[PDB]
């Protein structure tokens, strides 16, 4: 009903077309049987996190197996790995927007190709946070720039392109009310900055470069908190731009691991940090077995 | 003579620096007695390459030893590997500007507590050519944007810091001289278009969002020619921005797999890809070897 959608004519001009990333193709592979079933897909950095989510997901569905399963089923590029159990798969992109960029892509076309339709994708994720408590979960509303707007900019043969970065309201809402009835940790919805760089696009003050005080930064977070920003990340902005102009229903739930308006290091034992880390694991995983318990 | 700096005044005033993504720290670690020699470090994407650069460099100095050597000296980070032979360092720095952004951060600050000063710095790699033949090696004179100007634009707490992007002059020289000096490959001096995006960033036809025609994409890389442009990859911008600003002698050396003038994909053979990819190594490695032999 809402069929994932691509913008490009050149493609179906094409004699084949190769996933560089995923070394798969459509000579040899076919997409509709492969993953056509597909209706949930997460995404996150490593590939140890996309693979604890899909044994996750793959438990709590009754899709566990004796045997040694969720085999990788891409090749090429170790940045990416992709799992698969019943309609879910889990796809790790890597660090950075150039990295996660090149692999939704991908990625699209994939499900394109499948011909799938009412996909729901959800990136998963650590983050900073601002004026919240260590462990807090983030449901993204918009994933907004530098400035704090709610605007991707992308360069496209020298010109300048401004996509939006709203994530899919409804499913924001739907992954709002699992969380209010896990009732597991405290989860609360904004915007999330997406910064390019680590040491000076974050504010932090222990970079090789840094031409700022700890009280410009403070100001700065302060101004990010009032303009509606609650989480800092380096992934989800170019994620919300492709996802919506390609027919995705998207959204981001990041774990905080530490308060930036307290500083720039990471205070909580290892113990706690091992538990926040699990908990965008657990309201997506949890989210798309209710999903499946309705349908 | 030419030491390392930061310009950071934060860092003199901490108790200790992590350098995260390395698992190195300056409780811990002696970084004069680990890194104080240091006079050339050579960067690239993946851990293979810089393992296959640091093997490749350690037999031309007499350094290649019967045992199990060249052992990664990092952790903690996939994307990071380290190696290191005499006087030379070979680092991975993973895909995209941001993941380059952080290694380099956390290396300048290595280099620096290691008291390192003289310090060559040279990123290998592949990219796609302008108007060239594959297998053409290009040192870069200036790393420039989608525009074709030798500028990064730098967001720091939301305003724009722009940094010039040329490379070591004199570095470029000598580099020209060893690849007229070896006369085994074609070299050419030229600039570096670095763009963050590789499916539309780079004007290619497959992506899953194309605005655009094989004619638009022809007229975008014959401007990007006549503004000087020889070869397109993702990671050279940032790169030259912060070595310059942090008084490393930089350079990149990358080797160019395909003529993008004549289309998208790589034509050549497989073994003739493996050699070209060999270039930039062949180029560095023979640098350094004769700039220890004048020593
Ligand atoms: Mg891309
Ligand atoms: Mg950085």
């Amino acid at each position: 009903d809402c069929p994932v959608r691509l913008l490009n004519p050149n493609i179906a001009k094409m004699k084949e077309d190769i996933l560089y990333h995923f070394n798969l193709t459509t000579s040899r592979h076919n997409f509709p049987a492969l993953f056509g079933d597909v209706k949930f897909v997460c995404v996150g950095g490593s590939p140890s996190r996309m693979k604890a989510f899909i044994r996750c997901v793959g438990a709590e569905l009754g899709l566990d197996c004796p045997g040694r399963d969720y085999p990788n089923i891409c090749a090429g590029t170790d940045r990416y790995a992709m799992y698969k159990v019943g309609p879910v798969l889990s796809v790790s992109h890597g660090m950075g927007i150039p990295s996660i960029s090149i692999m939704l892509h991908e990625l699209i076309k994939l499900l394109y190709y499948a011909r799938c339709s009412n996909v729901t994708i959800i990136r998963i994720g650590t983050s900073g946070g601002i004026g919240l408590e260590p462990g807090t979960v983030v449901i993204t509303e918009q994933a907004v720039d530098t400035c704090f707007k709610a605007e991707f900019e992308q360069i496209v043969l020298g010109k300048r392109v401004i996509r939006k970065t709203d994530l899919n309201k409804k499913l924001v809402q739907e992954l709002l009310l699992c969380s209010a009835e896990l009732s597991e940790f405290t989860t609360v919805v904004g915007n999330t900055m997406c910064t390019l760089d680590f040491y000076e696009g974050q504010g932090r003050l222990d970079g090789a470069l840094c031409s700022y005080t700890e009280k410009d930064k403070q100001a700065y977070l302060e101004a990010a908190y009032a303009a509606g920003v609650r989480n800092i990340e380096m992934e989800s902005s170019v994620f919300a731009a492709m996802c919506s102009a390609c027919g995705l229903q998207a959204a981001v739930v990041c774990v905080t691991l530490l308060n930036r308006l307290e500083g720039d290091q990471i205070s909580s034992p290892r113990n706690v940090l091992s538990e926040y880390q699990q908990r965008p694991q657990r309201l997506v995983s949890y989210f798309i077995k209710k999903k499946l318990s309705k349908a």
